[PDB]
């Protein structure tokens, strides 16, 4: 599809699609002689919201495709604002993420959460900009690799704008300058 | 279609949800031909009701999308307070913008006895939004408890305790692609 804030597109939904499956096919075997069930053991996916929200109902879809029993956990930051609802300690934790950049932020999800005692704390991002960690971080489950560029949808967004897009693409340089100065 | 042991009958498939939603999106857009709605400025704000509304919304934000109708994406948790016969819920998170002067959606899994849904907007009509609406997936129209009519319903259904595609039973199977209902031997 073509857009007029997109300097250029990056992953079309379908490939994006694709990338997810496979993830929840690496996913899912990689648990598989744990005794992940309903109710009791299953995978207690942490997603992060807001950007992790199309991500997260499309990749937890994708693991029931490999049968895999999840938890469905959604906190927020900004600070924290949003705290799981019950406990992780003792389980199996899969911080679901949109995107890591300087991964300041991911890195002290993990620590505080790795602090909270569960059976096993690793993290899937569908969107990473390796080439711009602040400090060292690295994700276990990785959708797709990015340069260090503003890409918007596919939950991902400027100013809380552009997340509905079912595609992730480049936000146009002379677009959040455009914007971004309206603001500040 | 799939098979689910713990599921009697299958209500909905994703596919049949895709053509509701699509279809209640295209009727969602109509509606605001006229309203100028632009991003940043005025955009279509879904208050996206957490836990269960989070597979219909990023579907229907896609959707919208389709019909070139800009949406802000706001997303609250609440929690019962017992205590509560009005609908009163604990607010664990707020939206991150005010809605007043706003084209405001409230985004539910399903209305049952409404009065978690019909509290929501009398909450949200306070905050003085431009206009005050509601689209809810699924809706059991006898099993009020206080009057509620919702602005759009992607399907109606009898009184069955339904799963799947964002709806639990007990924090379970929500992660579920079609809407299936649970079977009387699991409760
Ligand atoms: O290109 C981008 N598009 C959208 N959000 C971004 C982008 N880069 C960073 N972010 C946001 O920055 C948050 C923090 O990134 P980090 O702490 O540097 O890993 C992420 O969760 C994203 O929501
Ligand atoms: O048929 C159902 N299946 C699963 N959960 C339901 C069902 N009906 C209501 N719920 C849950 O209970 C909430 C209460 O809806 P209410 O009865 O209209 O207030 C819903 O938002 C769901 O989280």
């Amino acid at each position: 599809r073509e857009y007029e804030f997109a300097e250029k597109i990056l992953f079309t939904e379908e490939e994006i699609r694709t990338r997810i499956k496979e993830v929840a096919k690496r996913i899912a075997d990689d648990y598989k002689g744990k005794g992940l069930r309903p109710y009791v053991n299953p995978l207690v996916l942490i997603s992060v919201l807001k950007g992790s929200f199309m991500f997260t109902a499309d990749l937890c879809r994708a693991l029931c495709d490999f049968n895999v029993p999840v938890r469905m956990e959604f906190i927020c930051v900004s600070r924290m604002l949003l705290d799981t609802r019950h406990s992780i300690e003792g389980h199996h934790v899969l911080i679901v993420e949109d995107i890591v950049d300087t991964a300041l932020t991911l890195n002290y999800l993990y620590h505080m959460y790795f602090t909270r005692r569960p059976a096993s704390l690793k993290t899937v991002v569908l969107l990473d900009k390796r080439e711009g960690r602040r400090v060292p971080f690295s994700a276990d489950y990785v959708v797709a690799n990015i340069p260090n560029a503003f890409v918007i949808g596919y939950g991902l967004d400027y100013d809380d704008t552009y997340r509905e897009l079912r595609d992730i693409v480049v936000l146009r340089p002379e677009v959040y300058a455009e914007r971004e100065a309206a603001r500040q």
